[PDB]
């Protein structure tokens, strides 16, 4: 509610920044009652393709939405993780307009939404255009939660059985990716709080204990515990972060 | 072998098409409207490389071209789909790499631009390789010498440079980069051989062979030459060990 | 620029001849164009265009630009000619021009930079946004980066608010010039003149990289690095010195 | 308008087994929407979907319109109806709603009416003329047309700003009801309740067509034209009077 | 009436790529880079009939379909292109109609859906009927029977009906309506007879002979048939003479 | 005359980007960023005439080459957009015909390819000329010589070819042919003076004047000269009379 009113606000001020864009703001955020809306809006743009328009997608993320409203709120709080944590970012309505971040992240809810209701080829489809168009694949079946940063995104990777808690934040060229030819847990589980940096690559069903931190270039291929720096090639622990929580710090 | 896989990729098809109504129409167009793969392939190269410049319809004149003069491609592309569904634990369909892998759609389109470049058609092969680029997130160099049997899985950001070699039965993960050293023109990029795997992120660099059977690590970089039946990894790239498997592309173990 | 735009030219003739589905491509692209700022506002045009402002509306903008900037042309020669030379792949003055992702973006870059010094931020952050789903090269308009560069295959760069890059640099894939902190102020790496990075660098944070060092391929920088220098390793030391002056113009 | 729409649902399902080409059109068209007020809205955000304003956009003023105004959707279900009997050529009640540009320039021209009396005129004549770009219609929105429609064919069909079409009524290509004069008020026709225009009529100035006419094709009709009496020739004499009491349901 | 007609054509073409650098790759695609007419053809109508519901590539396959299974459409249709470029004294080229024209467009996809009516395709036909009328303000129900050396001059307008027949060497003009009367289905639209010309804006309503050789006036409306070598005209339509060529198709003589 | 219609363009611009906020990018983009009127041309005919084969952004190249050329150009359509906004009671600003009527848009790209064929570049002429006839239903060969002051009402199913003349204040409506007869070149199209309307659905066939301030009836099909000061109708058609004003295109009576 709060979030919404300051993206309206943003959006009206912007509307009269810059001439070309005002209709681009009127309507992604000005037109519409709420964030769901201005959700369902910029999913149907963005994942919008010959096969499946935007004015289907829509009817698809609205479903969704209907279905399970906490998405919107996940999403409320994906954009205030955002805001905060990326000193890049001054504004409620950037990570919803521009952010490849935060859109892939939202698309993956539906994706989700769909394979908890069975629909596998369509999450199959967006999650593979996602891909493509975002440069972010994650699999619908993976477990995310709410007050993620994914910040600039390009070359994340995150696999059927990974799981990322609350309040995490992870970088370009992140890979939550698996081993074996086999099905089953195979990728990690990130708990809460926990940072990774840019081009890190955690490897099979492996904790990453409440609180943590992966260093930038690091490949984790055994258990990390909570409030722990991990980092190297491969990923011995060199350290203790300097927050308990080192997800809202970016250090 | 090419016969069998399509009959699979036509069965999953009519029970997709079932699946989801939306996508029918498109498993339809796609995969069931033809009567063979190398038809399913133009299709989905035509409508994936399609741009204002060259249309899908024109793509897909030069697919059939190069199919229709090297039909071993349609081949490479059968044992690519094999590849995949045996490696990835993800993919559990012969038609989800032709439907929706960019790695697999990438590998496909090389095959295209290699092959023009083997008939001179350069300026066509070059716009190609970095449409694919643009589009797919993988660059590979139509001059590069690529065989079958081979999975790119995730692929975005793959790099392979004009004077590398992957042999059959080779498996490659995101961010790879097989790239080259040097201001000047000649054989300055890696000949990966039959049976490696390379990890998450892996960078190797220049002239060098990395041996029949190896394992590149998650995130090496990998500078001198790899002997067969070694695990490479580091940064730089020393040896620490030896694989579980004759041929660690079949298992993927990134361990 | 003017040598040059006539082997563009020259080049362009040749390759009408040489691929015939493509000739009206080349002539619309390179021969109808007196000069290279011209071939260099179409070009920005097609590659940026989209349904909220289309090609002929971001030419209007880019001639913009360059009627209030015009060493932007120039700045864009010199970044051609660093490719044709570092890039052995590259034998044409036109391929950057007409093909190469990393040659795009940084133009669009520069395009968005000199909207960032008008004020205009709304319009800045919505290219550079688009560039990073269309090119894959996330940068931020506020860095200050200079002419002869080179980001040769470009997918996965990263350069942020407030990074310098100077002349003579040449950058490969997934390297991020990235920063640290939740809070704004100078956290971006000042890269000198002459430096080469390798493919899938990451340096974090406000730190100096000398005038001629070379980071090697793979390597995560956390501290300064001195000039005429090679840094390599995870996280990054120093093992040598490099074979010339400005390792950037040999690879 | 219940019955209607689930024949509209019942041809769907069958056309989507004859034709699968076509499924996933036919399912997003009509089999995934619980009425005919959501088909509207979605053929009339693809059809007048535009790089200024594209289909997502259209819709919701669309939706926003039958909100207000749900008797639009109503009018459609009644222009459907009037094709299906008079059109020999229509056997499925879905035929309009899919593939007829007259029946989608009619009820685009009811979006543009509804705009212009809310006072959004810019955004009512950019409808208005890309409807006629479109779909070869040129419908000026302030034009008060009634329910049980027909446009068939439609290429050519103008209707300025002070006309009136009442319920019943049937028009064919080329026909203008059309203006005269360099000034502004009532200037255009008042075509009445169970007329029908043949092809290439031309209909022109302040006219009464007096409840049951038949304006014959090719006719150009500068006087008025009372109830219950066939027009012709060019300018317009009478030459007899129909064959039945509401000529639009016959297409005699 | 092909092959040397296509010779023509390719010809043309190569001199008009060297007249127009901004069309040269449009000549090329369209014309240049097809062994015949046929392919020229489903070609051309794939990219005119072209819309997100049915692509110019999936067009194309039906199109294909259709000339492999009934190959004298491709004849008709290289029997139109002769037919314009005699009679239309605006087309010097035999390469005109088939870039450019859109009544010769609107023609041969007539030719599609009426293959595809004949095959009980129906909701295809219809759809194709439509977005026909749509993008080439060209109305003809599949159903009708039109025949070979036609020509539909300008064709803004024309509407053409369910029972509706065109024997061979016909020429029609902008507004035509070879249209019918009642609410009733059956034989209700005109036998259009060899050799006829219909001028601007005509009306041609129900089930009425016009006789092998007549001409037709322009902005005529003909409600009772009209015999072989007449001139008929007037709205409604009396006979006012008799036309100075035995059949006034090929002339053009409007008067 | 020129600067001043081109001033109430820019001046209904803003109020309109007030009205309606879906649109304020479009009126922008169109008309609020132009210096001129030639610029807001050249925008709205590379917009229109848009296809994959010639992108808007090529187009516009060829637009701003040929009013380069020959400046007269916008002139004629400032003439233009003036000979609407009086005869044309819907109509009530200046800005209308520009971003909106195919009347206007065909007449405007009739220019571009007039141009194009007096310069020898035939191939591009023709392809416009039937662009334009599929876009806005309006085929005008580029060949004929057609002036300022023109305006074509609804305009859907207007031909005019290859050898037709319209002089200066001229006014047509839908379905108006300006076509020819005979199977032969040469001159064979109307030569249509100074000051005619044309009703709906006219046809006026062959080389024939129709003199400089006469009045062709709706539906009427003209196959003899037509003198000046005269209304002819019928079809065919005959003299029924003389209009009620000199110039009968600025009246539409």
């Amino acid at each position: 509610d709060i979030v919404w009113n300051n993206i309206k606000a943003e959006a009206r001020a912007l509307a009269d920044c810059e001439p070309m864009l005002a209709s681009f703001y009127h309507a992604t955020l000005l037109k519409h009652e709420n964030l769901g809306s201005a959700l369902s809006y910029m999913l149907a743009n963005k994942l919008a393709s010959p096969i499946m328009p935007a004015i289907a997608i829509r009817e698809v993320v609205e479903e969704a939405y209907a279905a399970d409203p906490e998405m919107i709120a996940s999403a409320a709080c994906d954009i205030q993780a955002v805001r905060t944590r990326d000193p890049a970012v001054d504004k409620y309505s950037t990570p919803l307009l521009y952010l490849k971040g935060f859109h892939a992240l939202q698309a993956y809810r539906i994706g989700h939404w769909l394979w908890t209701q069975g629909r596998r080829a369509l999450a199959i489809f967006l999650q593979n255009q996602v891909s493509v168009s975002f440069q972010v694949d994650i699999h619908p079946a993976a477990k995310i939660g709410r007050g993620i940063m994914l910040d600039h995104a390009t070359g994340i990777v995150v696999g059927e059985t990974a799981v990322i808690e609350d309040d995490v934040s992870i970088l370009q060229s992140v890979t939550l990716g698996g081993t074996g030819k086999t099905s089953g847990d195979r990728h990690p589980k990130i708990r809460e709080g926990v940072m990774i940096g840019a081009g890190a690559k955690i490897l099979g069903n492996i904790e990453v204990g409440r609180g943590a931190k992966i260093g930038a270039g690091s490949v984790v291929l055994q258990p990390v515990p909570p409030h722990t720096t991990a980092a190297g090639v491969p990923a011995r622990i060199v350290g203790k972060p300097e927050s308990d929580k080192p997800a809202m710090d970016m250090d």
